[PDB]
């Protein structure tokens, strides 16, 4: 904890000259000329740039991160966008075979315990620090976020959510599951007459629970379907929820959960990485399972009637690599036997699993008729592609001595090149994990370097001899794999220019030309959004675009084949997520043919 490091304060020169540098093939030349000049001033002897510095360092001596609140706020709490698709990721297991609902069941069952095991680990200080597991360099990484994956909820604000901690400790006690079936929500209590129970006895447990909830005198409205709107939409809503006692009863239930099971019916008519990819991300909206979902609790596990599973997040509390870590730990629990000898090896007497109630006014009614209609705007709007590339991998591109993610990087860049005949802002997540309370800065990816190697190869090709192209792919990934160190290291921008324009909302005024240039704004508005999120298991993470002309693409890299997932919305008629996905192989193809000249 305290004998991290503390995450560095850049420089401020360095940080002005990078952003420039950056930034100048992105915009018109005049443009770029009056953000020159603004920068300069900006970063003058006596300047507004000098006393911000000044103000940061007051405030990194003085916190465990000068960015935690800032970075927090600024990527998730102050979004307006509802969480579906927006905001939260889903990573999408194997498809199972469930025979009857009993198989679905015991599935379900064995994750619970898994997740009930997992948290003991926790709750006894006994997880293996980073790099006891993961790794980077020589050091231990940050272990915060994993005691905030079941210890969380994402409470809707009218201006800004808030991201509260806890139920996790005096208690003894907060100890169950919610579990989501037909849109009703019962409490799963894990610990019954003083003893923790068994696979068995939960399996027993959600037996009832599917036949409570498959009786349709006793549905109550699906009041889930709430959280799946837009923030400011859910606020409200919420708010004339709390002036029913019952009512303030059953969200505090949800609220002080471990996490939610969600027993979603079948879909749809099936079955593909892609479709399965879509329940997750959405449930397929009102007609299916998309409001059997409470999206502010951060971890929903999806066991699937039809054999579609995985795990739906709530981003703000913890990123993909955790939630990664967190998800294979319960699968090779799943698949571990060999230890955890005999069966219902508990008991029972036990009490059935109690159904939340609601009283819904009027007011509210109207609230599930409009959450309905903007839930399915979003379903309709997704243009969501599970692309595996199967043509080579890790394997290959460290043959050649290079990055396997760097490489993935510039093949992006190629792809978006040659369809737009441009690069644009992009976004890659690069973890910050190596501090105290670190979560990620990015990585721009839409280096001069790249825009000099992709103009070769979509631009006059036909001269054009490959060897020089290749060198032209050197000096990109050289410049691709020095940003990424200084990004993991604390010594990118987007971080400190953040804190810089908070700081400078604060005690200085009105704002300041810095920020309120259109290079300013263009620069965090990432057309491009891009993670790494490489798995040990067979599943992949997904999301969907961060601005409406965007791409949301989150790749999994193996040793021979990689996995995009490639999203964008339908709204904007300007991008595709199968031409893009289509784009990116064509792109690395023509790649591996350059470095075999």
């Amino acid at each position: 904890e305290l004998d991290l490091p503390k995450l560095p304060v850049p420089p401020l020169q360095q940080t002005l000259a990078t952003y420039l540098q950056c930034m100048q093939h992105l915009v018109p030349e005049e443009q770029f000329r009056k953000s020159q000049a603004i920068v300069k001033r900006f970063g003058a002897p006596g300047g507004l740039g000098e006393t911000l510095q000044e103000k940061l360092l007051e405030r990194q001596e003085k916190t465990a991160n000068w960015v935690s609140e800032y970075w927090l706020n600024d990527m998730y709490l102050n979004n307006r966008l509802a969480l579906p698709v927006n905001s939260s990721p889903a990573v999408i297991f194997a498809r199972q075979h469930f025979q009857d609902t009993n198989d679905q069941l015991r599935f379900a069952a064995c994750l619970i315990s898994g997740v009930l095991s997992y948290k003991t680990l926790l709750d006894s200080h006994s997880l293996p620090t980073d790099w006891a597991k993961g790794q980077l360099s020589g050091q231990p990484l940050c272990m915060k976020q994993y005691y905030r994956l079941f210890s969380s909820y994402r409470l809707p604000g009218h201006t800004q959510d808030t991201l509260v901690a806890q139920k996790s400790s005096i208690m003894p006690e907060p100890e169950h599951v919610i579990v989501a079936c037909c849109n009703q929500f019962f409490v799963l209590d894990v610990v019954i007459n003083f003893r923790r129970l068994s696979e068995g006895d939960l399996f027993t447990q959600l037996r009832k629970i599917v036949k409570m909830a498959s009786n349709e005198d006793e549905r109550l409205p699906p009041i889930g379907l709430l959280t799946s709107d837009g923030r400011s939409e859910w606020a409200k809503a919420r708010t004339v929820l709390l002036k029913d006692s019952t009512n303030r009863d059953s969200l505090d239930m949800i609220e002080r959960c471990i996490c939610l099971v969600c027993l979603d019916g079948p879909g749809t008519g099936e079955l593909s990485d892609t479709h399965r990819a879509l329940q997750l991300l959405h449930g397929g909206g009102c007609s299916l399972n998309g409001a059997n979902r409470w999206y502010d609790k951060s971890l929903q596990f999806v066991v699937g009637r039809d054999g579609t599973c995985g795990v739906v997040c709530e981003h703000s509390p913890f990123d993909g690599i955790v939630l990664v870590q967190c998800t294979e730990h319960l699968l090779k629990h799943m698949m571990t036997s060999n230890k955890k000898l005999v069966r219902a090896d508990s008991v029972s007497e036990l009490p059935a699993p109690r159904r939340l109630r609601w009283k819904c006014s009027p007011e509210t009614q109207g609230h599930l008729a409009s959450s309905a209609e903007k839930l399915q705007r979003i379903v309709k709007n997704l243009d969501f592609i599970v692309y595996k590339f199967d043509n080579y991998g890790k394997t290959f591109i460290k043959k050649q001595k290079y990055s396997p993610d760097g490489f993935i990087q510039v093949a992006l860049q190629l792809a978006y090149y040659r369809l737009y005949q441009r690069l644009v802002p992009t976004y890659e997540s690069a973890s910050i994990r190596r501090f105290q309370e670190g979560r990620v800065d990015n990585i721009r990816s839409a280096t001069p370097e790249a825009l000099a190697f992709v103009q070769a190869m979509t631009d006059h090709k036909a001269a054009m001899p490959a060897s020089e192209k290749l060198q032209l792919l050197q000096t990109a990934m050289q410049a691709q794999t020095e940003y990424t160190v200084m990004a993991i290291t604390g010594m990118a921008i987007d971080n400190h220019l953040l804190a810089l324009r908070e700081l400078a909302r604060d005690l200085c005024k009105e704002p300041p030309e810095m920020f309120m240039d259109e290079t300013y704004l263009m620069s965090n508005r990432f057309v491009l959004s891009t993670s790494q999120v490489p798995t040990t298991m067979e599943m992949f993470c997904c999301y969907g675009p961060v601005v409406p002309n965007g791409y949301g693409a989150c790749y999994n890299p193996q040793p021979e084949a990689i996995t995009f997932c490639i999203s964008s919305f339908h709204s904007c008629k300007e991008t595709s997520s199968v031409e893009f996905a289509e784009a990116v192989g064509a792109s690395l193809v023509d790649m591996r043919d350059l470095c075999s000249s």
